[PDB]
């Protein structure tokens, strides 16, 4: 059940999760998800400088979590995910900050305990950005195979 | 109604004149990224938060969505074609300390909303600072659209 | 056109050993973004404009994109495979003078075009640049293809 296992992770990082999604052809585009938890922005600053790697990896996690809950509001459950086809990481960080993937594993690895290791595979880029929206530390879109 | 019309209503008040641009696939237009050059010479350059202000970032993301509606609009006749703009991606090249990512988008976005309607014009999009973009341009934006058959 | 032989003779010229990454859904191939990584080394590591000239950058956009080739034959057994190259997304690391991101994307376009041909190897393209890359690369690049099928 991906929905027990999502209110599971959500309660291991200690947050609440509860136009920013178009469907077309079994396709679901996300716009990018900075790590907002309706209450505002939870890990802001600049990887390498005001966040360290446990934090930005933090980050990723809520951005993901995030994306995760529009998708259930959306159609009621996890089970209509098929494949997670594209994730897109851009990373607020400074000039001297080379551990994109590990920030990104972040991600992939709530990808990874929601969904299986079969569902969960998905291809990745993970970049630096010089800044995002309201000083966030890390922004993340999705393209997701949804079953019909 | 009358996209067409509305778009060269945009052109008119911007005064301008609107690798592969675009490739159709299963129904879905891929366009490159589209910094905001009109005629030759790129029109809003410099770093947003630096030598560009907020409305001349919006200005340019304006540039770029049109640029983009003029590709559509020069490959199929009409923007009637355009049923969902599924993606739009804006790149602002940016100081360190610039965070209105969001309202530079916004340039594009309205621009999309008010040539296409509220329904056809809605469109998930991302929006962040990069380090510079080609020519110096402020903005750059690419896109991946539904289109009707 | 037999691109497997096309793909052996320009890794010959290039002078390197190419010999989840890749997710299909409904005839297109997701990939991961490439970075130039051949053997378990990455090739061209620094600063575009500080560190790296253009020249080394356009080799390096030419090593990421002959890894995603790479990954794609050793995925289906020959890059007769593919239809069409969707998309292709350039990142270059690069300081904020560098204004040359075109020229370094041609490194990686002129590969597909002589792997691919000029038919199935036109691609839209977006080509920035960002303030870092994983392991201090120089450039990293993702794609979306059409495969026939």
């Amino acid at each position: 059940n991906r929905d027990d296992a999502f209110l599971t992770v959500q309660a291991r990082l200690g947050y609440d999760f509860s136009t920013s999604l178009i469907e077309h052809a079994g396709l679901a585009y996300m716009s990018g998800q900075i790590p907002r938890v309706e209450d505002k922005v939870q890990v802001c600053g600049k990887v390498g400088f005001d966040v360290d790697l446990s934090q930005a990896q933090l980050a990723a996690s809520i951005s993901t979590m995030r994306a995760l809950a529009i998708l259930k509001q959306h159609y009621g459950t996890l089970q209509v995910v098929e494949k997670v086809l594209q994730m897109n990481v851009f990373i607020h960080s400074t000039a001297d900050f080379t551990q994109q993937s590990e920030v990104a594993d972040g991600a992939s690895e709530i990808l990874y305990e929601i969904l299986g290791s079969d569902t969960g595979q998905h291809t990745r880029t993970s970049v630096s950005v010089c800044q995002l929206p309201k000083n966030a530390s890390v922004e993340i879109n999705f393209i997701v195979a949804l079953k019909q």
